[PDB]
């Protein structure tokens, strides 16, 4: 443990780590005595002083101060704290014969504490090699053979200034194959080849056709200059497309299919993207240039199938693990210009090909490997490299060129400098005039940039001197016209004069339009000569008859000098020689020095060998692989090297690669080992990787990851690692930058010295380096680039270009390094430096400059204003903007930009979970207009939490701002384990900074917590268990009880609490780990409660599944043994539930369900009749709102026990907690029996594994985790321990199932875990097809919404051992299929609420973990796969349970309003009085920091409560929920709040409804209003489901209002309720979402209608009509028979024929009629009977006490009699669509239709066959009125009855 100072972990030492050599190591290392003997004697003396000193630690401290020479006191302190521990620890390790005495001696010497503490816990020889010796010393000339061979017909002609060595054009070849005609091809590809001039493939393209199109073999095609690579590629592309094209379907699967094209330069890449885009458009395939210049633009790249890119972008892409997801998809790889293997880039291509054939692993399929090459020797070896058989290995010579190319080599002989300029110029003019005089055009390549125009001038003047006739025109009447007319120049450069002489200049730097209009002139035959830069050879396809190369000797900043033109450039340039259709032959001519002669010949006549340059970067490519985890020992690298070109070429030729001994090693194993070690130890010593040389183990480090993933050379990384201090400031960073390997050879030429010094003098950032020093040059040029200066010299320009080219990735690497080390200012500065690096601007410049569309004149007025830029942002009007910039015109413009500038507003706070842990909660709003044109698809932001100083970085993350989160402010939270320094001494404040990754002066930072906080006191100890092999079924009084538990023995931890449960009648708490058996504990309390004949018993549990099981379980074991009725509860019908409570001895309910009853304990007598209440899984009283309600419940029951004096017994069952004391005192527990055990108290052994993976914290999971998981799973299955895997969702289960099939079907372990024969019948149980083929291969699946039969089958099959691999959706944690081993794949799940990925929490994960119990002696095994940001937290809180805090603070309005409603709380004081019974109140005192308490003092807490309540009460009266009768004052409930409390709806939902519902609102509007309820926030919102909702919105008529976000759940609800009304077929997800939605509707629509009916708005009758639709699952507009169960369209249709519409006609239907209509099965028929024979029929009889004599405005009473045809046995409503219970309730309504006024209304339950109700109403205005009485049912349709009558008013 490395640190600048002593920590408590470093200080204390355990015995087992104190080995036989510990002390001397520690002394020697700590003190610094390299010599052995010194420490050898010293340690002896120290231990002797420890031994013989029978005094004290002080005397030893003195003696140690003496021996350790008064310094290194921390060492003395190490010795002091571990005096006896080390002193005896060093002894025990020497021998057992010494040990046996030493334990006794140590025990007798009172050392027993340390002993209990103790009990409580390759034959390698490395050969060094010189990498310099291995790399080729011959420099630019890789000529391995001086002997060149020319074809006959060639000849040498000597001339005064040069030798002309020329070779004639090659003869046409005689192929013995007939070419494929364009029409001879298959049908689906005819447009892959244009209506060509020849309509046939050429010989090269024809011979290869077989394997290239009909076969799928890997291959290497080596062909001469310009072989039409496009078509050759297209053939193979078309072949790859084959096995994805559907058989009969004339369409093509553009999924699970990708192709890639690798080309040397980006230009050619773009050219091929163009040539492959429109060319393959007809197939519908999309092509793309791989935006490798963006790592964010690799997520959206997936929509394209054809990728064209550079080797480096591809290498980075494939190397970075995050992209491994889509690598498997590729099945075709075309490498263009493979012959670069000899070039410096080769190692990359080699690395890629190596990568392909290396980590195939599970894949077993290698993509189509196809290489396109030039004709050069060693094509043989490239074959063995690329795995090419002879069936694909092809080789063509110059003869098969589409246009034969003649050669002429000009060898200049000059000794003079300038005279060579005329040597080239005269030799050029010789050939310019030679060619042009022969009636054809020419093209010329130059060595530099502007040189093209300098050469153009010389040639123009040389002809003006003489001819100017051959280049003038081919016809002055029809050519010089355009030359003088349109071809005459409009463009602006000097070309105005040049172009008129018939010459061209394609300079890489001219305006695009100029270039276009320029090359179009050479194309159309006007210009007779085109001079150009190299770029033309790579980009635009513009052929010419003769090509001439001038210069050849080119400058290379990488080497800081000059080198000969590379072979590839020459070949590519000659790639533009000739015109196939027009010319019979082409021609190439070269101008070079006689020193070169043979080299360019060896290039252009098949002599240049292809040798590997891999060694040069071997160390880098090795590092990359080690990072990938593909190398862990030497032999991995040894095997890795076998897939390289180097290897093959070494095998083929050991004498050229300098291998000493192939004689012994012939396979080159030993050599590979040596080389591998030789590189690996360099990586070791440079701190890239960690390597144990002897024992063979390799582990990549942060630096290695940064090195590989950011594509940096190891040397630079070393420099950065070693030079970069934590104290580094701006000035040093530039020097650190300069020292990079990339600037190794930056020569400070004296020619440049003057011009440089001019800059160096006046640089804005100090440079300590002298003018004659590379570092200074680099620094200057970079700082110059940041000011975008201009230079005249080519030498300077090329250099600064190179610099600013690499500066980006270098600086990014530096930043990442600084961030990983946690150094503030370095990263802070470096980010802005990277920004300046990319944006060409200093932080002193105004960001308006950064916009591509901005006011030019405005900015310079701001840069020179001295005014803070941030002050312009708050100018909220174009006027002030116009003022600020001194312009009306540009004000209106820039105003829009200010409003479009990335800016945010943030706020946050601190929350101490526990002493050592601080939680940070932040809330952020993004405030700008997302102008896509500039912002792009995404704006990243660096989030950084740092210390007081701004030095050390505490926490960091990256926030990704997308378009649809702007304006939509949101929250985020994270964990920081508090610094041990700060933990003891409170610091003032931290700083939370947020800065844009690429926008200037967006930075905004703020402080955190500060205002003072009290950290919770460190947790007290748990209560361990004393020895028990005790308790039995016979300790139970009744023998009948003994037959319940069966297992005579009681579980270990379970037996302990027995006495205080089975016997004692006291309030009791049991916190026991989940999986230990609390379920069985609960039963004892009941058995005691029962045997003593107490009374009604209430079992509470939020876990629905467990309730559902327990009901089905208990009445099979308990009901008939003592006369008890057990029954559960559906909260959806409180009225039913009340009766269920009254009608049962014991019941099961969720917290909210029972709370819904208890919230009127005042009236409901059967509440206080209770005596026993069991509170299972109580730990969830902190689980949000439902938990807050759960808290409120038990709080109430306490309050009831108090207020009604009669005591109630509380039996709380929970999992492991923190300080149970609060929970105990809260529930009035006897402090004696509030048991609380720790997690590590499990009755069985559990072994939890946890693994961290990088770059997954913002996604579900990745490939490595999947592989890991399946490895662990199969490995577990191999040992008869079946495995259960938890996944985020069903989708993932399916995908992972497929993954299981491919994974298994490619290895040894791959079985069903059972016979392949006996299992077949169960495949016939496909009630869900999805599970067919997966389970068929031995993988079980489980998901929410699964059919009952499926779940039965699969789970039972799993238990039978039919499958050891179980896949479970997180949702189904409830389905507790306990197993031998559990796996957790990913801990993140996306949520559209917070608009990001959300992590698993302790409870879910724990509930998952609980499912572990190895067969008897076997340990239960758990594997958790997660991210780096979470591992610490999980391992922290899974062993040390998280503190249970109160969520109650969020539901204050609801509970307060409810308590006010029952007139329990009447005064302000009574609120606080009530609060005293809550966990919140007892918990806010022990951690006032967590709950936002302003003052830590108890006084402050009381103040907090007072202020809280006051604000709440004001909030309540604000929206008319309560009324405060002033004076003590007294408070009373009002309508809205009374409704809220009555039905149990959130305050804000009510508020929303009130201010949204109107007298003009309609059915649609009421639906929309309904969908906005707060209660729907718990409804899922899966990633991308919106797309599905849009698809549904086109099937449904009602339109969601466009003036609200469709990324909200209200949208989903609004649509799905319609889908429910329309009985529309839905997905498996939406139906569960639908069920969840429907669960919460019944007591909501009642609130709607009750709101409406209170204001006298007759519209209430609408909301009712809505209520019916919700219960029968149909629009109230359809045939009254559709609501009947199973009445399909056939029956519905038949009913027309018999003239039947109403339900009444169906029950009145004769039997002989049913037989011909009801074709349904018996069950369905039974349901039909169940619906029909309960369909109510009522008769309405109004009886007004006096039908005329009413006083105006007097409250006249009317009596309404409701009668029923029969006595109803059961008001249980039936509906095949509504999946709950419900009463048949009726609305009585009295209102005036003409005035839309409802006079009276009454909600009733029509139980008796006849009854009557009294209503009273306000007599309306004087005159006469038409009153109408409705009687409607809220559960059925078309059974509604109405009456109307006239009234007269005085």
């Amino acid at each position: 443990k490395l640190s600048d100072s002593k920590t408590s972990n470093i200080e204390s030492v355990p015995i087992y780590s104190i080995d036989e050599f510990f002390l001397q190591r520690k002394l020697r290392s700590e003190l610094g005595y390299k010599d052995t003997s010194v420490i050898q004697d010293l340690s002896e003396k120290i231990l002797n002083d420890i031994e013989t000193l029978e005094h004290n630690p002080v005397a030893l401290e003195q003696k140690l101060v003496d021996l350790l020479k008064f310094e290194n006191i921390s060492l003395a302190e190490f010795i002091l704290k571990n005096r006896s521990t080390i002193f005896w620890g060093i002894r025990l390790a020497k021998s057992t014969e010494n040990e046996i005495p030493n334990l006794i001696e140590k025990m007798v010497a009172k050392g027993l504490n340390d002993l209990v503490e103790q009990y409580k816990f390759n034959p390698a020889i490395p050969p060094v090699i010189d990498l310099e010796k291995i790399k080729f010393d011959e420099s630019s000339k890789l000529m391995t053979v001086t002997k060149v061979s020319l074809p006959e017909g060639s000849f040498k002609r000597v001339k005064p200034q040069y030798d002309e060595i020329h070779i004639p054009a090659p003869s046409k070849p005689v192929i013995d194959y007939e070419l494929k005609e364009i029409t001879s091809l298959p049908d689906w590809c005819q447009e892959a080849f244009p209506s060509s001039e020849t309509t046939s493939l050429n010989p090269i393209q024809s011979k290869v056709f077989h394997a290239a199109f009909e076969g799928d073999s890997n291959m290497l095609i080596c062909a001469p200059t310009g072989s039409g690579k496009t078509n050759i590629a297209l053939l193979t592309v078309l072949k790859a497309l084959s096995h994805h094209y559907n058989p009969k379907t004339k369409k093509l699967n553009l999924s699970a299919f990708k192709i890639v094209y690798i080309a040397p330069l980006k230009a050619l890449v773009q050219e091929q993207v163009r040539e492959f885009q429109r060319r393959l458009a007809f197939l519908g395939i999309k092509v793309a240039e791989l935006t490798g210049d963006s790592r964010l633009s690799r997520k959206q790249i997936d929509e394209t199938q054809v990728l064209v890119s550079t080797p480096e972008k591809w290498d980075i892409t494939t190397r970075n693990s995050n992209n491994l997801a889509i690598v498997e998809l590729v099945r075709l790889l075309i490498i263009d210009e493979i012959h670069l293997l000899h070039d410096d880039r080769g190692p990359v291509l080699e690395s890629i090909v190596a990568r392909t054939f290396w980590a195939s692993k599970y894949g077993q399929e290698y993509p189509r490997i196809i290489g396109l090459s030039a004709t050069l020797p060693n094509y043989e070896d490239v074959g063995r490299f690329l795995r090419v058989p002879k069936e694909g290995l092809f080789y063509f010579d110059s003869s098969f060129r589409p246009c034969p190319l003649s050669q002429q080599f000009c060898g200049i002989k000059e000794r003079n400098s300038l005279k060579k300029l005329k040597a080239m110029n005269d030799a050029c003019y010789e050939k310019v005039l030679e060619s042009i005089n022969e009636g054809n055009q020419i093209i010329v390549f130059v060595h530099s940039r502007k040189e093209t125009s300098r050469t153009a001038t010389w040639l123009k003047n040389k002809f003006a001197e003489e001819n100017i006739t051959h280049k003038l025109t081919k016809n002055d009447a029809g050519s010089k016209q355009i030359l003088k007319t349109e071809a005459a120049n409009v463009l602006d450069p000097s070309l105005r004069k040049l172009i008129e002489s018939g010459i061209g200049t394609h300079h890489a730097g001219l305006t695009r339009s100029d270039r276009s209009l320029s090359e179009d002139l050479f194309a159309d035959g006007l210009l007779q000569v085109l001079v150009c830069t190299a770029t033309l050879a790579w980009g635009v396809n513009l052929p010419a008859h003769t090509v001439i190369i001038k210069g050849t000797d080119v400058y290379s900043p990488e080497k800081g000098s000059w080198e000969q033109l590379s072979p590839q450039d020459v070949l590519q340039m000659l790639g533009r020689a000739g015109r196939p259709r027009y010319d019979t032959f082409g021609e190439g001519i070269i101008i070079t020095d006689q020193s070169n002669v043979q080299y360019y010949l060896s290039v252009l006549n098949q002599q240049l060998p292809i040798e590997s340059q891999f060694v040069s970067k071997l160390v880098d490519n090795l590092n990359a692989e080690v990072v990938a985890g593909n190398i862990k020992c030497r032999n991995d690298a040894v095997n890795w090297l076998a897939y390289t070109y180097l290897y093959v070429r070494m095998l083929a030729s050991p004498m050229l690669y300098k291998v000493p001994d192939i004689s012994s090693d012939g396979q080159l194993k030993k050599f590979r080992e040596s080389l591998v070690h030789s590189a690996l130890c360099i990586l070791k010593e440079q701190e890239l990787v960690l390597y144990d040389a002897e024992n063979d183990v390799i582990e990549a480090t942060d630096l290695g990851n940064i090195a590989s993933s950011f594509y940096i050379n190891h040397a630079s990384m070393d420099v950065y690692n070693r030079e970069l201090d934590e104290h580094t400031t701006q000035i040093d960073l530039f020097r650190i930058f300069s020292m990079s390997e990339e600037f190794k050879y930056v020569s400070v030429r004296y020619e440049e010295k003057r011009e440089l010094k001019q800059l160096l003098e006046k640089a804005p950032i100090p440079i300590r380096e002298d003018i004659d020093d590379p570092l200074a040059k680099v620094n200057v040029l970079l700082q110059s680039y940041f000011s975008q200066l201009k230079f005249e010299g080519f030498a300077l320009n090329s250099d600064i270009v190179f610099i600013h080219q690499n500066a980006g990735r270098l600086l990014r690497a530096m930043f990442e390094i600084c961030l990983k080390r946690g150094w503030g200012h370095p990263t802070r500065m470096l980010l802005n430096l990277c920004k300046s690096a990319t944006t060409k601007m200093w932080p002193t410049n105004c960001p308006l400059r950064q916009f591509k569309t901005c006011p030019v004149e405005v900015i310079k007025r701001l840069e020179a204003s001295t005014v803070p830029w941030g002050d312009y942002l708050q100018l909220e009007t174009p006027a002030e903007v116009g003022r600020a910039i001194r312009s009306e015109k540009y004000g209106k413009q820039v105003y829009d930009l200010l409003k479009r500038f990335p800016k945010m507003s943030v706020t946050c706070n601190a929350q101490p979970i526990t002493r050592s842990v601080m939680r940070f909660n932040i809330e952020i709003i993004a405030d700008w207009i997302w102008d896509m044109n500039v912002h792009g698809s995404l704006e990243p932001f660096l989030l950084m939490l740092e210390d007081t100083d701004g030095d050390s970085i505490l926490y960091y993350d990256v926030l990704f701002i997308t378009p649809d989160i702007v304006g939509h402010e949101f929250t985020l939270s994270f964990t920081y384990e508090l610094k041990q320094h700060n933990q003891n001494n409170l610091p003032p404040n931290f700083f939370l900074t947020l800065i844009s990754e690429n926008w200037w002066h967006s930075e905004f930072e703020i402080p955190v917590s500060f205002n003072g906080f009290k950290l919770p006191k460190k947790f007290p100890p748990p209560t361990p268990l004393l020895e028990n092999i005790s308790i039995s079924t016979s300790e139970l009084g009744n023998d009948d009880f003994s037959e319940v538990f069966e297992f005579k023995t009681f579980n270990k931890i379970q037996s302990q609490v027995f006495e205080s449960l089975y016997n004692s009648n006291d309030s009791v708490f049991v916190g026991s780990g989940k999986g230990t058996g609390k379920t069985a504990m609960a039963e004892l309390a009941l058995l005691n409660h029962w045997r003593q004949n107490k009374g009604r018993a209430v079992y509470i549990n939020p876990s629905g599944e467990k309730i559902d099981f327990l009901l089905s379980d208990w009445n099979k074991r308990f009901s008939h043994l003592a006369g008890g009725k057990i029954i559960n509860k559906l909260g959806n019908d409180p009225s039913l539930n009340l009766k269920l409570l009254a009608k049962s001895h014991v019941l099961l309910a969720t917290p909210v369900q029972f709370e819904l009853l208890s919230r009127r304990w005042r009236q409901r007598k059967n509440i206080q009749s209770l005596e026993l209440m069991i509170y299972d899984d109580a730990h969830e009283i902190s689980q949000g709102v439902y938990g807050a309600v759960y808290e409120t419940l038990i709080s109430r029951m306490i309050f009831i026990a108090t207020q009604l004096e009669k005591k109630i017994r509380f039996v709380c069952l929970s999992n492991c907690l923190a300080n149970a004391r609060d929970f105990g005192e809260w529930a009035g527990m006897t402090k004696s029996n509030i048991y609380n055990f720790s997690p590590s108290e499990r009755i069985e052994p559990l072994e939890i594994n946890i693994q961290s993976f990088k770059d997954v914290e913002h996604i579900s999971f990745n490939f490595s985790m999947l592989q890991m998981a399946f490895e662990a799973s199969a490995a577990a299955a191999g040992n008869r321990n079946s495995s259960s895997v938890f996944l985020p969702s069903r989708k993932d289960c399916m995908e992972v199932a497929s993954a299981f099939m491919k994974f298994s079907k490619a290895i040894e372990w791959d079985m069903l875990n059972v016979e392949e024969e006996q299992i077949v019948p169960y495949i016939e149980k496909l009630t869900d097809g999805h599970l067919r083929a997966p389970l068929k291969h031995g993988v079980g699946i489980l998901y929410k919404g699964m059919a009952s039969n499926d779940e039965r089958i699969v789970k039972r099959l799993y238990e039978y051992g039919a499958v050891s691999v179980l896949l479970i959706s997180k949702d189904c944690s409830a389905f507790a299929c306990k197993t031998d081993e559990v796996i957790i794949l990913g801990t993140n799940l996306y949520d559209g609420a917070e608009h990001k990925y959300m992590p698993y929490t302790i409870n879910e994960l724990l509930e998952m973990v609980g499912l572990a119990s190895g067969n008897d002696s076997m340990a239960g095994k758990v594997l958790i796969l997660t991210s780096h940001n979470m591992k610490a937290y999980y391992k922290k809180f899974l062993i040390e349970p998280l503190p249970t805090e109160s969520y109650l603070q969020y539901i204050i309005h609801d509970t307060l309003n409810n308590e006010i409603a029952n007139s329990i709380i009447q005064s302000k004081q009574d609120c606080v009085d009530w609060f005293t019974y809550s966990y919140f109140y007892r918990r806010i005192h022990v951690n006032p920091s967590y709950y936002g308490v302003r003052d830590t003092s108890p006084h402050g807490i009381s103040v907090f409560l007072s202020n809280l309540v006051e604000t709440c009460l004001n909030d309540l009266v604000e929206s008319s929920f309560i009324e405060i009768d002033d004076t003590t004052e007294i408070i009373s409930t009002l309508s809205n709040g009374l409704i809220a409390s009555h039905y149990g709806v959130s305050f804000f939902t009510i508020q929303s409804f009130v201010s949204s519902l109107s007298n003009t609102s309609t059915l649609k509007n009421m639906l929309y209003v309904l969908s906005t309820a707060v209660e729907f926030e718990s409804v899922p919102l899966r990633k991308g489901d919106r797309a599905l909702l849009v698809k549904l919105s086109k099937r449904l008529p009602l339109r969601f209002p466009e003036h609200t976000s469709s990324g909200s759940v209200s949208f989903k609800v609004f649509l799905l309720l319609q889908a429910y009304f329309s009985r529309l077929e839905l997905p498996v997800d939406f139906q569960n979402d639908l069920k969840d939605i429907l669960e919460k509707v019944v007591p909501l629509i009642n609130v709607v209608v009750d709101i409406l009916s209170a204001n006298g708005y007759l519209n209430a009758t609408t909301a009712m009509d809505l209520a019916q639709m919700l219960i029968q699952g149909v629009w109230d507009v359809d045939n009254p028979l559709r609501q009947i169960p199973h009445f399909n369209n056939k029956i519905l249709e038949k009913c027309k024929e018999i003239n039947v519409e109403t339900v009444y006609d169906i029950m009145a239907l004769e039997d002989e009629e049913r037989d011909e209509i009801l074709t349904l099965t018996d069950s369905q028929l039974a349901q039909v009977a169940a619906f029909v024979n309960n369909y109510p029929n009522v008769e309405l009889t109004y009886s007004l006490n006096n039908s005329d004599s009413l006083i105006s405005g007097v409250k006249q009473k009317i009596t309404i009699q409701l009668t029923r045809d029969v006595e109803p046995e059961n008001l249980q409503v039936t509906s095949e669509k509504y999946p709950f219970d419900k009463l048949e309730s009726w609305w009585l309504v009295l209102g005036e239709v003409s005035k839309k006024e409802l006079y009276a209304i009454k909600k009733v339950t029509l139980n008796k066959e006849t009854q009557q109700y009294e209503l009273e109403f306000d007599t309306p205005t004087s005159g006469k009125h038409n009153l109408t009485i409705w009687c409607v049912c809220d559960s059925y349709l078309d059974a509604d009855k109405e009456l109307s009558f006239e009234i007269n008013v005085k």
